[PDB]
């Protein structure tokens, strides 16, 4: 797998992991437990300009997903971030 | 506007490649008097574990690798909706 492809993915995954940590820490600051899926879901709801194919695909998938599909996609994305 | 033209084009090509998978898949089934679902075809496609050629494919394969049986069926369904968009 080309080096450029991998690098874009690792950067993408690192960005999402930082999003989750920041969200969980802020929650902790307010005495609350915040779920990873909720944080990632809020990130996708922001519609940030896609910078790579990963973000472009996620935003397109999000745009055709119903409410239940959105929750499941966010949950699946958490497992991707968390490993995998 | 904000999305760089190349990121869009790459997605358009990616989407076209999936649409290619589906059409051919449906064509093969039709010739055998069978109706094949797009989600089944895209699922078989992801099951091949083809080497990713772009960010779109890389994300899809990584998602597929952590998905349980239900999540795989649902992601394939969502991908069909993405392919048949606009």
């Amino acid at each position: 797998i080309k080096e450029d492809i991998l690098k874009d993915f690792e950067e993408f995954k690192g960005y999402l992991k930082k999003q989750v940590n920041r969200g969980k820490k802020l929650g902790l600051d307010d005495g609350k437990l915040v779920k990873s899926a909720a944080i990632l879901g809020d990130y996708l709801a922001k519609h940030e300009e896609p910078q790579n194919g990963e973000e472009m695909l996620l935003q397109e998938l999000w745009s055709v997903a119903d409410e239940d599909e959105k929750e499941h996609l966010a949950q699946l994305l958490v497992k991707l971030v968390d490993k995998q």
